[PDB]
């Protein structure tokens, strides 16, 4: 048992917080912003005598994770970066010189912490404030790139930048790209505190760090791999994807499915690195609460070989072939289709899939931007 890397916060401590000296510091963080001893970056900067920590900013789900105003332990003002104020206002920034960002994300575009980062960067740029990212590992590694980039009509808080669905960058590398490619409204005075020892091949468990639930339904490091497996279909609340049960994002089920038939049809696809297992369950809450459901558990037996985000579409395809009168876009809540399109970064994914419920009619669109994005990413990589 050993921590094999130095996170941005560990590097900042080793540098005795030099890049923060003489500045009024604002800190964007949540319960994942901790050092190797699981002490919060809030308490580290508050206790450092050469750091003037003056304000805290909490993203989706909150800062001490207790809201989901002033901080009890430090007495510092706490600002909410969600809903109407997802982007810091000029009034929220008048009391600081630099915004420090320290949050563990999951390497998926629809997870809104990276949206908070980019929009806070843009607010910093527009108000002449410095922005510092304390870099953290990409928990699914720095090699997988999947999905089309976001189209203009589908840019939103759950699809904030023209990057793929799995974008393969650390939050620090993404910040550098947003700045370098003029993807935000104005250039930002950005500094990234680079990690030591992190490698693109590393998944989170290989770093040796503890995983703090990124959000309630991403409780374990392996859960970050499964969020893109089922998360897009999950926006509809049509089938259970395990949210409401004890393996969130790792399964697909409904009351009208025959588990063994669905598993047999999916295993016949021979998707690399995946095995589907039939299952029977009764959700405790959310979708299918207290109903007997049947479906499949998705077991990833080789994380390097598996193409993650396409799995929900193969499941939708095979479920529909078995139960043709249960097609997702024929029976799911129509009021959730716009959200599905936003998370997908285009209405083309739903529209092409809806023609005959076949992934082959969407696959080329899903893969079209990978080679161009990998080439663009090489300009900003910090780690080998
Ligand atoms: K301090």
């Amino acid at each position: 048992p050993r921590i094999r890397i130095k996170t941005g916060i560990e590097v900042l401590k080793e540098q005795n917080f030099k890049c923060l000296e003489g500045k009024r510091v604002g800190l964007i963080t949540n319960p994942t912003g901790v050092d190797n001893h699981l002490i919060s970056t809030i308490d580290i900067l508050h206790e450092a005598p050469n750091v003037n920590l003056v304000a805290l900013y909490g993203p989706e789900h909150g800062v001490r994770g207790d809201v989901h105003a002033n901080d009890s332990s430090t007495g510092l003002p706490v600002y909410s970066l969600y809903g109407k104020t997802r982007k810091p206002t000029p009034e929220m920034l008048k009391d600081i010189d630099v915004l420090v960002y320290d949050i563990q994300d999951i390497g998926c575009r629809s997870f809104t912490y990276i949206s908070t980062m980019g929009v806070a960067m843009e607010a910093a740029a527009e108000n002449n404030k410095e922005f510092i990212v304390l870099d953290r590992p990409n928990p699914i590694g720095g090699l997988k790139i999947e999905g089309n980039v976001v189209e203009d009509g589908y840019i939103s808080f759950v699809s904030q930048f023209k990057i793929p669905y799995l974008y393969g960058l650390t939050c620090g590398e993404l910040a550098l790209m947003l700045n370098g490619e003029q993807m935000l409204s104005k250039p930002c005075n950005l500094h990234v505190v680079k990690m030591k020892g992190w490698k693109r091949k590393m998944d989170y468990v290989q770093t040796g760090l503890q995983w703090i639930p990124s959000s309630p339904h991403i409780p374990h490091p392996h859960s970050a791999f499964f969020y893109p497996v089922s998360g897009i279909l999950g926006e509809l609340g049509y089938m259970s994807i395990g949210v409401g049960y004890t393996i969130p994002f790792q399964m697909f089920a409904a009351r009208w499915v025959e588990a063994e038939k669905l598993a047999d049809n999916l295993n016949r696809l021979h998707l690399p690195g995946v095995i589907f297992r039939p299952m029977h369950l009764k959700p405790f809450y959310s979708v299918g609460k207290e109903e007997h459901l049947q479906g499949v558990q998705v077991h990833i037996v080789d994380f390097n070989k598996a193409s993650l985000s396409e799995i929900q579409f193969y499941v939708m395809q095979e479920v529909t072939a078995l139960y043709p009168d249960r097609a997702v876009f024929d029976h799911a809540d129509k009021e959730r289709f716009h959200m599905f399109d936003l998370v997908s970064g285009s209405k083309e994914i739903r529209e092409r899939f809806s023609q005959r419920n076949r992934w082959e009619d969407v696959r080329d669109y899903w893969y079209k931007d990978v080679d161009d994005f990998r080439r663009l990413s090489q300009k900003y990589y910090l780690y080998k």
